[PDB]
């Protein structure tokens, strides 16, 4: 049912921003972007700025999910979903929604802090739509 799936991205969440701490004294990022994380899934919550789009950079960089201009591996993504619990339907299902957010954020301003958080609030929405997020 779809607590099963929330209960997945639940895990792939909490995997995900693990290493928060790290990026935040590594690139002395505002405490804002912790504030976000917290509420990353709360239904309507608006994100505070581009500085959580490098947050989520950073813990991409840190999985090695990232390739070298700062866009996702679409395949390293597929394989992290699938080793926190996905299958690998559900896998190519989440990576697919990531591509089509990036398709529709092309990176117009040379920002790629600001255009991962444009993908990640379209990534949120489409999860909200088929009930995937989790509490």
């Amino acid at each position: 049912g779809s607590m099963a799936s929330q209960d997945v991205i639940k895990n792939l969440s909490m995997n995900f921003a693990k290493p928060l701490e790290d990026c935040k004294k590594e690139m002395d990022l505002p405490d804002s972007v912790t504030t976000d994380f917290y509420n990353f899934w709360k239904e309507g919550y608006e994100f505070t700025n581009r500085q959580t789009g490098c947050a989520i950079l950073c813990l991409s960089s840190k999985l090695e999910l990232l390739d070298q201009e700062l866009k996702l591996h679409h395949g390293k993504a597929q394989e992290f979903a699938k080793k926190h619990g996905a299958d690998d339907a559900m896998a190519k299902q989440l990576v697919d929604l990531i591509h089509g957010c990036a398709q529709s954020t092309p990176d117009v301003a040379d920002d790629p802090c600001m255009k991962t958080l444009n993908v990640a609030k379209c990534f949120k929405a489409k999860i909200h739509e088929l009930n995937w997020a989790p509490s």
